[PDB]
C-alpha cells in the first residue's frame, strides 16, 4: 500500500496533518513538505503552537529540511506546485492545504509534478469528495484527486445522515458559529472581495458563505439541493459549533431523535456523543469529525408543522484533521 | 405627568439608561439611584465606558451622592429593595436593572418603598411585556409593573411582527448569537445552578437559554407557543445578532421578505433596515431596536416545502436601552 | 517507606482544581481526602471535569451528594463558608491548601487548626509569615512551621530570576513590570469590584494597570533584597501565562551573553526554574512545569558612562506553573 | 500654502488620516487615494470601522473615486509608487501609510511620480523626524520627505522631553504594551522572518522589537543613545501605553516628577494628563499623542540610586493620527 506523503501548504492544516500522523504511529512517512518559507520558519511554527502547545516531538531543521523526531523531511518553496520537486523523496499521495488548488484541473499539477495521487483538505468542486463514516465506502482505487470538503462538511454530514437515514430531512437550513481561520482580517483592511471578510476578525461576529449545506450532495445524495446554510466567523481560536433546522419526514420528539443520534455514534471513530453541559473549548482536541449534543436538540411543533434542530461540535482544526488523516490512511491502501 | 425616576442597579443597563435620557434630552429627573456600592466607584464606572466611552457630560460624587451634569442625584446602598428610601426624593417611577425582581411579586416591593410604577429592564413572567413599536399601545393608566422584556426580544419581535403581518408565521426557531454579559463568568467558576454558564466567557462558545422565543406571545399574542429558541453566547462585549427559521403562510421569494422589512421599518425609530455588510461591531452605538440585514435573508425550498430564515441586528446594550426609554417616557405619561 | 499525607482543598477554584491534577499528574503521595467550596459536587465536578485553560480532566470524575469519586478514589465535598466550620476531622485532613482567597493571614487561616488541621499552606501572599519559593529558600521550612505562604505567581517567576542576578553581580536597585494573565479578581462586565478602581474594567476588553507585592515583599524570600525592588502590573487580555520584565542597576558592570549564561547556569538541574533561548510567547508557557522560564532572547543592557540598567525577562504560566511549585513546598512542608 | 493631499496607502492610519481632516476642518483637500482595491472596498471600510464606529459623513463610491461628505476623491491602484498618477489631480503632498516607503530614496518615487512632499506615518531612517509639539520647530521650507516616526515615539518623546528639561535624563529603558497591528498575523503562520510576528495576534502576549527609544535623538538631540526598549504586543484592539525606567540628573519624588509633567501638559494639544485611574479602552479616540498618567509614577530609591518609571497612555491609531494631522498642516504652508 502507498506510504509516502507530501504535504503542500504546511500552515494550521497541514502541521496538524504530521502532528496527527505521529500522534496515531501511522505507517505513512512525511518525506516532503512545500510552503513559501524556510526551514527555520517552519520549524519554529511546528514546534510552538497557539492552540495545541509545545510539539509532542523533537523538532531540529537545516537549510534545506526539517528534523522531526529524529527523522529528515524534505523542506521545498514551490509557489507554483507543478514545479515541486516531489519524485526526490517518492512521494506518493499529496495532501494538499494551501487552499490555492481547489479544483481537479490545479491539484493535478501535483500529479505533473511526479505525485500520484491528491487528497485536498477543503472543499473542491465536484470531484469525489469524502467525509469519513459517512461516504468513504464510495472510495475506489481509480480515485486520484479526492476532497474531504470543509471542517463545516465533516460537522454536518454525519448529522444529516443519522437524521436521513432514521426519519428523511425533506429541506433543512444550517448556520454554523466558527471560529475564525485565516482567511479572515487581523485589523480592517481589503480581504479580496468579500466585504465581511475584510474586517477584524477577534472583535466581531462576522456573517460568512459556506459551501458546507449547499454541496451535501457530494456526500448524501439524497440531500443534493436540500439544504442551504451560511457561517457567523466569532472570536474563537479553534472550536465551532453547527446547528441545522430541517423539516422532517417524520413527526418526532427530543428523546427519539436523541437515541437515533447516539446509535449512529455507537462504535463510530468519526462522530461522537455528548449530553454534558460542554462549550467549545472543550471539543478543542477533539478525535471526531462532529459531535452531536443531545442538550441542544430542539423540536418546535404547531399541529403537523414541525421544525427540528440538532447541533453538533467541531474542532475546526484537529478534529477535522481526524477525518482526513482517516480518509487519507484508506486512500492509501487502494 | 410622573418626571421623577429612581433607578435600582447601576450597572452596564442602569447607567447607560441615564446616558440616553440625557442624551435624548428627556424632561425625566433620575432623582435617586440604589446599587451595592459607594458613590465613588458608582462615579467612576458612569465616567468611563469600555463600550461606549468618555461620558459625555460632568461627573462628580459626594459620600451619599453623585452630581451629574451639575445635577444632585441621590445614592442608595439597600440589597432588599423594599428597603429602599425612594420617597425621600420622590421617585416615583423605579427602573429596574438588578436582575433579582423580575417578577410581580419582587417588583412589588418598590412599591411599598413607595413608589408608584415599576419598569423591569428583563423579561418578568406573565405580566405586561412592551416592545416599543410593536404593542406600546397596550401600556395602560392603570399598569404599575412592567416589563420591557430582553434585548434578544426586542430584537426578534419586530422582525416577527413583520412577518407574521405581512405572511404569515406558522412555526419557526431561533437562534442569537449574542455578545457575553455580567450573568456569565470571566474565568472558570460556580455560577449558580447554570453550569454552561460557568464558563469563561470571553475564551468560549457557550449555548444558554432565553426565553425571548418562547414568550413571544406576551408580546405577540398571535404567536403565541409558535416559536423557541436558545443563544450561543460569544466573545464579543457587546453587539448581537438574531436568527429566525420560519414556516411561514405563504410561498416567498427573498425580495418579496426584504420589501415586506423595508415597508415595515419605515419611519420606524425602534426597527431600522440595511442591506449593507455589516458585522457586529457596526451595531454598537445603535439608536434602534432592532436593525433587520436584508444581505443575509435566506430562502430554501424543495418541491410545496420552504423555510425562510431572517437575520437581525442589536445593540443588546444600548440598542435596547433606547427601547427601555422609549418605554419609560411613554409610561412616565399614563 | 512513604510518607502518606492527608490533605484538604479550601478553594477548588482555577488555583484549588489544579492542586488536584497535578497531585494526580506526578502520583502524589499525598492523599486528598476533603474539599471545601461553596457549591455542589455536580458543580465541582463539572468543573472538575472540563476546563478551559487546560482541557479534560485526565482521570475520571463523577459526583455522589456529598463527594467526588476522582479515578475511583472518594474526596469528600464540604461547603462552610467559615473556615473553623469546616469538618476536616471526619475524614482526618491534615494539611490544608488554602486556595480561597479568604484566609490570607496566620490569624485567618488559624481557623483551620481551630478545625482541626494540623498545617495550613496559602497559595497566595499572606503578610509576614515564612514565605517559600520553591528552589529559592525553601530549606528555611522546618518541623516547626504550621502555617506558610507561597506568595503570588508573580514572585514565583520575579524570586529565581532576582536570586539569580543578585548571587552573580549583586541587585542594588531594581523595579519591575508583570504583563499578567487577568484573572477571576477581576471583572468580565464593567462593574463594581471592591475598591480597586481598576479592577472594577472588562478584563478582556482593556490592558489595566494592577497593583502586585511581588517586588515590594521579595524579602520574604530573599532577605538581602528586602527594600530594594518595586514593581507593578498590567492585566491584559490572555487567559493564563504570564511575562516578568525587571529592569535592575547591577553591581557590577556586565554584558548581555555574561548575565544569560549566568541565568542558564542557574537553571541547569533546576525542576522549578527553566530557560530559553526561543521566540516562544505567552501561550508556549501554557501547562508549563516550572514555576518561571527566564528568556535569554528578551535580555537587554543599556548603558551611558558608568551607568548602565539591565532588563532581564521571565515567563510564567501563572496557573499551572505557580501550581507545580505549590506543589513542590507542599510535598516538603507535609514530610517535616 | 500647498493644499492638495494624496493618501498612499488607506489602512487603519489612511482612513483616519482623512477622517481627522474632516474632523477638524482643514483646509487640506485629500484630491487622492492609492491603495491595491477597489473604490467600493474603500469606501465599505471608510463608512465601517471596528475601532471607531460608523463614519461622520456620507461616504458613496462610483467606479473610479470615492464620494465623501459630497466630494470626489480618485482611487488608484499602482502597486508601485512610480506609478502613481498624483500630477492628474495635482497631489502636492503625499501621507505615506503603506509601509512599504519608509526611506528617504524608497518615498523618493512619488516626487518622481509629481509629488511635491511626502509626510511618511512610520521611522523612515535618518531623515528628519517630527513629533508634533517636541521638534516641529526644526522643519523649514526646504524639507521634502519627513516622517513622523511611530505612534510608540510620539508617546515616549514628550515623556521623555518633560523629564529631560526637568531634571535630565541619564540612561532610560523602554517597554510599551501595544495594541496588536496589522503587522501580526491572525493565525499562526509564516510573517517574513520575525518569528514572534508568525502568531496569533489575539491569543497571545508577544514581544516585539521597536527602536521607538533607540532612535529618539532624531526627536530629542540630547538624548541621542540613552534610551532602549521593545513592546509586548497585546490582545487589545487599540490603546497602548509606555513606560520608561530611566535614572535622573537627580534626586525626586512622586509628586514632583507629576508637577513636572501637569506643567508640560499645560494649554498643551499633543501632550495630556491624568490623574484618574483609567485603562486602555479609556484612551480610544485620544486627540492626543500621549496622556502622562500621574497614578503609575514610581520612585525606587537605595540611597544614592534612584529608578525613576513614568508612564503614558496613546491610542496608537486616533491619536498618533492627530499627531500625524498637526504635523501635517504645518508642512503643508512652509
Ligand atoms: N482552519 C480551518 O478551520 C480549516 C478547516 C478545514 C479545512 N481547511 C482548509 O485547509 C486549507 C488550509 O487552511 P489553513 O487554515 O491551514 O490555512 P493556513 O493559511 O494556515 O495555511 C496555508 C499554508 O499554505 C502556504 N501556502 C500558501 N500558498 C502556497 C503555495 N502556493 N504553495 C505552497 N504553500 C503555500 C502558506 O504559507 C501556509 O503555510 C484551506 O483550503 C482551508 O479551507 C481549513
Ligand atoms: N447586558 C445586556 O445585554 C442586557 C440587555 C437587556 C436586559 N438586560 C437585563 O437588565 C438587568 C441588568 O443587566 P446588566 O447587564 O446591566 O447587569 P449588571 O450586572 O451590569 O448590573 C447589575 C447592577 O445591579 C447591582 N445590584 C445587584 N444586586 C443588587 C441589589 N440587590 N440591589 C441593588 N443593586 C444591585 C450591581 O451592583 C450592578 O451595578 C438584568 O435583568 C438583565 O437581564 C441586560
Ligand atoms: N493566576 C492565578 O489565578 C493565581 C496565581 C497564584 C495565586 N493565586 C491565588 O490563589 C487563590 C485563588 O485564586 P484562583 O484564581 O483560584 O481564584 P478563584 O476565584 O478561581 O477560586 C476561588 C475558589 O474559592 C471558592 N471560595 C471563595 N470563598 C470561599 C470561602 N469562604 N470558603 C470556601 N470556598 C470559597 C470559590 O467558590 C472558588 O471556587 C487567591 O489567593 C489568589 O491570589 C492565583
Ligand atoms: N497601526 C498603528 O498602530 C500605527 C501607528 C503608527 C504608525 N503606523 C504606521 O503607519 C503605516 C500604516 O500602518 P497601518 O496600521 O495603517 O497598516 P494597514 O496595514 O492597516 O494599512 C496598509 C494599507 O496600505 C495598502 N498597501 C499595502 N501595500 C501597498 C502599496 N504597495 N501601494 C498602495 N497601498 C498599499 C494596504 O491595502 C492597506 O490599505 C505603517 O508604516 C505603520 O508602521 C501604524
Amino acid at each position: 500500500s502507498m506510504s509516502k506523503v507530501g504535504i503542500n501548504g504546511f500552515g494550521r492544516i497541514g502541521r496538524l496533518v504530521l502532528r496527527r500522523l505521529l500522534e496515531v504511529k501511522s505507517n505513512i512517512d512525511v518525506v516532503a513538505i512545500n510552503d513559501l518559507t524556510s526551514p527555520k520558519i517552519l520549524a519554529y511554527l511546528l514546534k510552538h503552537d497557539s492552540n495545541y502547545g509545545p510539539f509532542p516531538w523533537s523538532v531540529d531543521f537545516t537549510e534545506d529540511s526539517l528534523i522531526v523526531d529524529g527523522k529528515s523531511i524534505a523542506v521545498y518553496a514551490e509557489k507554483e506546485a507543478k514545479n515541486i520537486p516531489w519524485k526526490a523523496k517518492g512521494a506518493e499521495i499529496i495532501v494538499e492545504c494551501t487552499g490555492f488548488y481547489t479544483s481537479a484541473e490545479k491539484s493535478q499539477a501535483h500529479l505533473d509534478a511526479g505525485a500520484k495521487k491528491v487528497l485536498i483538505s477543503a472543499p473542491a468542486g465536484e470531484m469525489k469528495t469524502i467525509v469519513y463514516n459517512v461516504n468513504d465506502d464510495t472510495l475506489d482505487g481509480n480515485d486520484t484527486i479526492v476532497s474531504v470538503a470543509s471542517a463545516t462538511t465533516n460537522c454536518l454530514a454525519p448529522m444529516a445522515k443519522a437524521l436521513h437515514d432514521s426519519f428523511g430531512i425533506e429541506v433543512g437550513t444550517m448556520t454554523t458559529i466558527h471560529a475564525y481561520t485565516g482567511t479572515q482580517s487581523l485589523v480592517d483592511g481589503p480581504r479580496g472581495k468579500d466585504l465581511r471578510a475584510s474586517r477584524a476578525a477577534a472583535e466581531n461576529i462576522i456573517p460568512h458563505t459556506t459551501g458546507a449545506a449547499k454541496a451535501i450532495g457530494l456526500v448524501i445524495p439524497e440531500l443534493s439541493g436540500k439544504l442551504k446554510g451560511h457561517a457567523q466567523r466569532v472570536p474563537v481560536k479553534t472550536g465551532s459549533v453547527t446547528e441545522l433546522v430541517s423539516i422532517l419526514g417524520k413527526k418526532v420528539t427530543a428523546e427519539e431523535v436523541n437515541n437515533a443520534l447516539k446509535q449512529a455514534t455507537t462504535n463510530n471513530e468519526s462522530f461522537g456523543y455528548t449530553d454534558e453541559e460542554i462549550v467549545s473549548s472543550d471539543i478543542i482536541g477533539s478525535h471526531f469529525g462532529s459531535v452531536f449534543d443531545a442538550t441542544q436538540t430542539e423540536i418546535t411543533a404547531v399541529g403537523d408543522l414541525q421544525l427540528v434542530k440538532t447541533v453538533a461540535w467541531y474542532d475546526n482544526e484537529y478534529g477535522f484533521v481526524t477525518q482526513l488523516i482517516r480518509t487519507l490512511e484508506k486512500f492509501a491502501k487502494l
